[PDB]
């Protein structure tokens, strides 16, 4: 049909579509029709709802009338004020995911969550030294994560001057940030402020609300993610390269079938775990599964990725998707990005949705909380309910469309340094002789306003084969992972300079660099390189993109992005075109502020063209001549 | 003109509106009415723009499209997740306003704040060891202080399992928050926690999003105020009762009139400081003038009636007329509340617009950046260009309208108990015996939908006549004070018990307990009282108001109020309408869950009769006539 491969670029994704239609299942491209067209005002950023002597509408009319709110503020204070607190959202999400590892950490410290543990100790020992722990080297390993908690804590506190991980970004950048006020000091502490920032008749500057907008999200990606990435790593296990598979044949019909959904690895590690109790798999074996087959959705897919191999169903579009097939026993969700959609559609089936989250309830969910101090007790439970449900799985309603394909992942920095014989040398030597022209890391999201996947694949094709080296993360690994880009052998794909340093160091062009929070990789590495060099990160021929985004959290990464001189791409535009010089700030003004800017694209062609161009002018300001 | 009258019940706003009118200024009232009608979908709160998948609308069609945004939310969960952003707003207003107070106590305490002390030091003293400093009683004061400012930063931290000035709510009440999940836990955590809860894909139960709503305002209420309102005592002297004047009038031709705006006192008091240096007051004098006139707008105009009896020009809606007097040489503003129509209407005069805070930025103002090191510096520059500018001010367009109307002001809880003898038992003895029924909080704001202060005063006059006290904050103070409610001698105003009372006393029937922040002193008041007498703040004869609110701010101060167990009116509705659900638990639901519930009316008659029928239900609920 016509209208469903209008949708996705994706057979798994065509065969759900043809099913959910027969079994009057809507889906979020039904609903996406229906709210089309959107309220002009609200697609604009024209609207303000931050008090009731509102709510009020800017128009532009030769008359003057509504040209300001019933406060004054006009469109521009209105549309930043907007995209402020936009931003805010995403950077909490990330806020509280990273907070809920440090209490995770803290509760390992201190002998409190049975099955959890210090699995990288070198790693825990080495972010202690960095971050200023006392003997972090010798000290007893609790003692040191102790240590380690006070000062992630400490971050999300108001006393400093700067987040701890900053120190990590050339002098140079952090020198601007000071003089800029972008300085990321407390990752609540940003997002308190913007939103005092956005209150009737506090900051009524739009420049000053986007640069608060920027410190806001830098507090994101320095801090909140990057607390979440390096804690995830200490308590779960630096990624390593591993081979898994990928799309909705993942799914077994002969296998209880737990699908976890959201963000974060504390509860998806935990009910892996309890899936391999002994007790448990009896349990499943005597309801006449052959297996209990664990697999990942979204971010926290991701994560069971990168540090487990688990096989990942799909990305934000095919979560709907997953339980049309007919075989999801159930689904165990957290936090961010499950749509509530999935509650209704369960209920079309035998499925059990699971929420775990106080922050995470769904009304009509099954709620099974959980905590460091009881999650191994309660994730058995969790499985043992989706054993349960197996036993109810209609027969006739499984259609599981596709095979997997197979994907390599697990490119964190560590990894790629051992890929690279321990120092980032050989990849600096790459760059400088051509072979790798620049970085883009392709990140975010799918958007029911774009072909599932269409702009996120052409254009990791479009930048590999300019001999541009793909970073891929967030719902981006499974469109790159379903194109088949994210094996050794996608090196026949790339360019000539790119796919011989991909065979020489036997990786993709295309390197699984983590879930969301894990962005905070990237901006590890761009910090690394641009120290090495001696210059700032507006100086490294580096990019980003989010071709299909739709969250506050991308657009809270894009803005760390481009706050640290990352020039980054989106496919869409966020609600601000109705101010005219908020979007001339975005796209253009930023560039004189902090090294980099905003660029929206919706012809994933032309964006590759774009981000090649800012990587060919910062090849020149480096000097090179290859 | 008739629609002149209609827009405020006050002589002094005629006065200006009809000025405005005559020299083509528009002001709040008309960008009101080019705002009516309002966009439905965003009225009833059945619009979200969380995300571009949207922005999303829901609607009641025959077809049956649109009742779920693009992610599935249906209408309850975007309008709780809106109402739960509108708090959370509120909430931040308070949390960096406390936070400021914080910053210039360590400043203090490390000898880098000239011209800050502690102006309060046996109040230093004795919050310092009420949170558990040792030897509080005994150290040098600026140890004591440094000690009381990193147990205020640990508020503001993630480490916490309650916030350290709940201790003051009784035991019951703690124990209740604590098994609903609402104890708040750190200031600035659960503002964050409602933005992340408030993603797509979050918080999808409309119940859950109110309950952290709750907890959310309760870290307001019961910390970023209570934080602000205790440092602001300790940095610049607890108030006592003092004698002011309030309305247009306090503005003086003769004067260089610097009107203070906005909400810090930190600003506000080192501005009143310079005007008051030698040499200063010397060059306003060179220029011509009589002197220097420091006169108050909204809730830093409160902090300076309650500490230093400055005069309130006036509140919310009176601030754009302040300076359609043609009278005000500087306007001084640092955060929250400031319309930024004010820039625009200072252009069409002389008078110079200052900006102070990196968080209240507006352009086209003139920026003097204040911090506690460089405030005294700053401060004497700002009033050096209020002076320069007074020497062009164009005698032809100066109206100042009214005589001033006198207030009596200060009553903070330590003057309240002083009043007393030192025990709040003649208070409880009152209440036993009838003469005072109850007591009810009116705060907050003004707002166009209404007659300016119609409500506040019609409200304030019929508790007083029941025999219910009144606790006035805000912008209220100024609606109270402009109706003579202010003052010792108001109590011919009140019912017999009441004014027999208030003339033992020596006090009014209307007390001013000070700003938007210092509704945690009523907070503070109402957990002393339910702590005496083993009871919860939900079985006191209690209540709050605000008939004519406009702000985030206040929103969050009543839902802290509500979940306190206070029960709380507002004249307007907020912005919830849209879920018949969420609109059911706050007018209803509550009450089981937290012992008081929000009331919605617009006739403050009948607003009168349902927080008097609230008291009279709990006075029998404890056994009282
Ligand atoms: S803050 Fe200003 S623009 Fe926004 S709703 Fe209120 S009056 Fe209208
Ligand atoms: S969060 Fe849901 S309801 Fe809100 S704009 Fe996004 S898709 Fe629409
Ligand atoms: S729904 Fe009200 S302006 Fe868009
Ligand atoms: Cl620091
Ligand atoms: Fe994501
Ligand atoms: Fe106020
Ligand atoms: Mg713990
Ligand atoms: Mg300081
Ligand atoms: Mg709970």
């Amino acid at each position: 049909s016509k209208t469903i491969r209008s949708r996705s670029i994706w057979d798994d994704a065509h065969a759900m579509l043809e099913k959910a239609k027969a079994e009057g299942i809507s889906t979020v491209w039904d609903r996406a029709a229906e709210q089309t067209p959107a309220c002009k005002f609200c697609e604009l950023g024209t609207t303000c709802r931050n008090c009731i002597m509102g709510p009020c509408r800017i128009a532009n009319r030769k008359d003057g009338k509504m040209r300001l709110g019933v406060c004054g503020a006009d469109a521009d204070v209105i549309v930043a004020r907007n995209f402020g607190r936009f931003i805010a959202g995403g950077a909490a999400g990330h806020s509280d995911h990273g907070r809920d590892l440090i209490e995770t950490l803290e509760a390992v410290a201190e002998g409190k969550a049975p099955g959890y543990t210090i699995r990288d100790v070198a790693k825990l020992r080495r972010i202690a030294a960095e971050l200023g722990v006392a003997d972090a080297a010798t000290r007893p390993a609790h003692d040191v994560a102790a240590d380690l908690v006070t000062i992630c804590y400490n971050d999300f506190g108001s006393r400093r001057n700067a987040l701890a991980f900053l120190a990590r970004a050339p002098q140079v950048r952090r020198d601007l940030w000071q003089r800029l006020g972008m300085t990321p000091r407390g990752v609540d502490r940003e997002i308190a402020e913007m939103m005092h920032r956005t209150h009737m008749g506090c900051d009524n500057d739009h420049t000053s609300l986007l640069v608060h907008a920027a410190r806001t999200a830098l507090a994101d990606g320095w801090g909140g993610s990057m607390i979440g990435t390096e804690l995830s790593d200490i308590l779960f296990g630096t990624p390593r390269p591993r081979q898994s598979t990928v799309n909705l044949g993942v799914l077994r019909k002969d296998a209880v079938n737990i699908l976890v959904h959201g963000h974060n690895p504390v509860v998806s590690e935990m009910i892996l775990a309890a899936t391999r109790e002994p007790a448990v798999r009896q349990a499943a074996q005597d309801a006449g599964a052959a297996d209990i087959n664990v697999a990942g959705l979204c971010c926290t897919g991701n994560e069971l990725l990168m540090r487990q191999g688990i096989p990942m169903a799909g990305n934000h579009l095919m979560t709907e998707l997953a339980i049309v097939t007919g075989a999801a026993d159930a689904i165990v969700a957290d936090y961010q990005c499950i749509m509530p959609s999935l509650v209704q559609i369960a209920a079309c089936y035998h499925t059990r949705f699971v929420t775990t989250s106080p922050k995470g309830r769904f009304t009509g969910a099954t709620h099974v909380e959980v905590h460091p101090h009881n999650a191994q007790e309660r994730c058995r439970e969790i499985v043992m309910l989706a054993i349960d449900a197996y036993t109810r799985r209609d027969p006739a309603r499984v259609d599981i469309p596709s095979q997997p394909v197979s994907i390599m992942s697990g490119f964190s920095n560590e990894a790629i340094l051992e890929a690279l014989g321990g120092t980032p040398k050989p990849l600096i030597d790459a760059v400088v002789a051509g072979q790798i022209r620049g970085f883009v890391g392709i990140v975010g999201c799918n958007n029911p306003k774009i072909r599932q996947d269409s702009a996120n694949v052409t254009l990791t094709r479009e930048l590999i084969r300019r001999d541009i080296m793909v970073l891929a993360t967030g719902c981006v690994t499974t469109a790159a992972g379903k194109a088949g880009l994210l094996v050794p052998e996608a090196a026949s794909k790339a360019g000539e300079g790119l796919a011989a340093v991909c065979r020489s160091l036997g990786v993709p062009p295309v390197l699984h660099m983590g879930s969301c929070v894990d962005n905070s990789r990237i901006l590890q590495l761009c910090a690394l390189l641009a120290t090495t060099l001696g210059v700032d990160i507006s100086d490294l021929p580096v990019g980003a993109s989010s071709p299909e985004w739709y969250s506050e959290k991308a657009a809270a990464i894009a803005m760390y992005a481009v706050a640290s001189g990352i020039p980054t791409h989106l496919g869409l535009p966020p609600n601000i075109l109705g101010s005219e010089n908020v979007t001339a700030m975005a796209l253009h003004g930023l560039q004189d502020v902090v090294g980099a800017a905003f660029m929206v694209e919706p012809d994933p062609v032309k964006a590759a063209d774009m981000l090649e161009a800012h990587i060919v002018a910062r090849r020149a300001r480096l000097g090179l001549t290859s």
